[PDB]
């Protein structure tokens, strides 16, 4: 099951599969969670450990009873891998980071104005990993797998990563696979895989692969049928081709802003065995129990599912759960009573899970963030919405006041410029709409209503879902929690353009009651406050960041004007609703 606490000042003993340096501990969790033994992270910042060669030091474990002992340690960090958590689960990580060297081969340098101008010759060259900007000169570098040789502390230098698998990549996409051709260049590493898309899946999340060659199994030599050979260049692209029957190639799609692959291969193979280390074996009824079976035990990683009439006994057989070293099978064999498969732990395509004086939002850094839109004499921007699942989007009931909820409403997603918006961008209708049972037009309370799309939307990296809060466990107190918006930057201003972003500090229930004497601050209410949420951003997101994790809080509802000095904004308490969210949501 998804686990997401953090430890702090703590250590896990023991258990080591790997380890490298990473600017930061949610880093070196998404390295965890994407390598294929990784249970358990371990992160030490520079200040921790006085060992010069520990610091930002980053190290993956894995244990055969998913625990490890764990000690203290002065600013350690450790955590659990994200594998589970479904579209949780994300390769992108735009942090940049301040006073910070990351270290590599510097295969690039160039003279730009800004660490963004950096940042995007960084994303933009299909051979960079990671830079570093000082202050004027950008250097693109890459190294074995991916994270810096070493990160030194240097106050005037910045350092980031590629922002290729964040989608904001302008290199082309190549869904092209080519059949009878090979590529030679640079192998970095070799698995077998059952057929050529596996093959390129695993490529486009291997650090170092840019394209592949596959071997299929009616491939000449027999000692290399299903060989996938991950590749790479100097140039990035493939300096050769070699027509050759039974082979084929094609490339990493980490580029892909819309086909991006999922990093899990959901499909089933029949007349196949994948040979591993034997993890555990149970009678189950068919194939599909025994996936399932592999991707709730988080160790597997796939399976066969034996048909042999030796292997079962009355409408159930033996699921034959196993794992190897790299995440593939260490043997695939063709002629066999059975079907074998993945597991699915690392599928992020999901299932639902649980502004007045601010900046300019970047595309995606608000994934779940939609434009709530009403056609009449003219079309206009009124609401934000928080996406929580693919067809189902969280706003304010009072979007709707008096508002003809029919073939009116259009509600935009994976957009940062609202100008952008033409009458071909593409946009969700809705199928139904939610209000509150006990919502009333002229009161602030239940200030909230469900959409239903007519549509699913797909999830990509600027567009897929919010996590909302566990239980009624508010008890927390959340830190870092920030509002967003195209509303208006001011009392009696206007829509803005480009999706802001502010960090406004919690308030307190009775505080908020003591500011607001003629209405009543309820418990299913939470309040937060010169910066502030404003007309156009109702119905918009209240998040909170928690265990490097965001969760949704509140959703923009009120206030008296904007941003007045000790009159904080009131949001409908998400916590307080999951009840009926949870309710209305996993039916029809
Ligand atoms: C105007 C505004 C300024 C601001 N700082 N921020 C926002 C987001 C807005 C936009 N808001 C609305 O346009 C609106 C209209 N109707 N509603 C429902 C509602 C809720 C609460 C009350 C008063 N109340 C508080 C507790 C009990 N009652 C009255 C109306 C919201
Ligand atoms: C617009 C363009 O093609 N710019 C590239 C730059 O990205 C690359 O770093 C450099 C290599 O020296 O060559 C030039
Ligand atoms: C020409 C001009 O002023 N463009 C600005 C840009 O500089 C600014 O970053 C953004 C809001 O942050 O609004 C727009």
């Amino acid at each position: 099951g998804c686990l997401t606490q953090l430890y702090e000042n703590a250590f896990f003993r023991g258990g080591d599969v790997a380890s490298m340096y990473t600017p930061n501990a949610q880093y070196c969790q998404m390295r965890c969670t994407f390598h294929p033994r990784c249970l358990l992270f371990s992160f030490l910042p520079a200040s921790s450990i006085n060992d010069m060669e520990k610091r930002f030091g980053c190290f993956l474990k894995d244990s055969v009873t998913g625990t490890l002992p764990k000690v203290h340690r002065t600013g350690a960090v450790s955590g659990h891998s994200l594998k589970q958590c479904g579209h949780q689960i994300s390769a992108c990580h735009r942090d940049i980071y301040k006073g910070v060297d990351m270290r590599g081969v510097n295969f690039n340098v160039s003279k730009v104005s800004s660490v963004e101008e950096c940042q995007k010759r960084c994303t933009n060259n299909i051979r960079c990993q990671f830079f570093s900007y000082a202050t004027n000169n950008c250097l693109l570098k890459y190294s074995p797998g991916g994270t810096p040789t070493a990160i030194k502390v240097l106050s005037n230098v910045e350092s980031g990563f590629s922002l290729k698998p964040c989608a904001l990549s302008e290199i082309g996409c190549h869904m092209n696979i080519f059949q009878h051709l090979a590529f030679s260049d640079v192998d970095v590493a070799r698995v077998l895989t059952p057929d050529a898309f596996v093959c390129r899946t695993i490529c486009t999340y291997h650090p170092n692969c840019l394209f592949f060659t596959f071997y299929t199994n009616v491939w000449k030599i027999e000692s290399q049928r299903n060989v996938c050979l991950l590749k790479t260049s100097e140039s990035g692209t493939p300096s050769s081709s070699t027509p050759q029957e039974n082979t084929i190639s094609g490339y990493s799609l980490l580029t892909c802003k819309r086909t991006l692959p999922e990093p899990c291969h959901s499909k089933i193979y029949p007349g196949v065995d994948f040979g591993g280390e034997e993890l555990n074996v149970t009678f189950v009824k068919g194939v599909n129990v025994c996936q399932e079976t592999c991707t709730k035990m988080i160790r597997c990683q796939f399976f066969t599912y034996s048909l042999l009439p030796e292997d079962c006994k009355e409408e159930k057989c033996k699921c034959f759960l196993r794992l190897s070293m790299d995440g593939s099978p260490t043997r695939i064999a063709y002629g066999t009573q059975g079907s074998s498969g993945y597991s699915l732990r690392l599928c992020n395509t999901g299932d639902v899970c649980t502004i007045v004086g601010g900046t300019n939002s970047s595309w995606g850094e608000w994934p779940w963030q939609v434009s709530l839109q009403v056609k009449l004499t003219a079309q206009r921007h009124l609401c934000g919405g928080s996406l929580i699942g693919h067809q189902w989007v969280l706003t304010a009931a009072h979007c709707f006041d008096g508002l003809p909820l029919q073939d009116v409403w259009r509600i935009y997603s994976g957009i940062l410029n609202l100008s952008d918006i033409t009458k071909d961008t593409p946009f969700s209708q809705i199928k139904e709409i939610i209000i509150h049972q006990n919502y009333k037009v002229s009161e602030g309370n239940h200030d909230i209503a469900l959409i239903k799309l007519q549509a699913p939307l797909n999830y990509t990296e600027f567009q897929k879902p919010i996590c909302l809060p566990s239980k009624g466990d508010t008890s927390t107190i959340y830190t870092n929690c920030w509002v967003t918006g195209w509303g208006f930057s001011k009392e009696k201003g206007e829509i803005q353009n480009i999706l802001q972003k502010v960090n406004i500090p919690l308030v307190t229930n009775e505080e908020c009651q003591k500011r607001y004497q003629d209405y009543k601050i309820t418990q299913r209410m939470v309040c937060a406050g010169g910066k502030d949420a404003c007309k156009g951003d109702s119905g918009g997101p209240l998040v909170c960041k928690h265990n490097g994790m965001w969760r949704l809080v509140g959703i923009t509802s009120w206030g008296e004007g904007c941003a007045r000095r000790e009159q904080p904004g009131v949001y409908t308490k998400v916590a307080e609703y999951m009840d009926w969210i949870l309710e209305k949501t996993q039916s029809s």
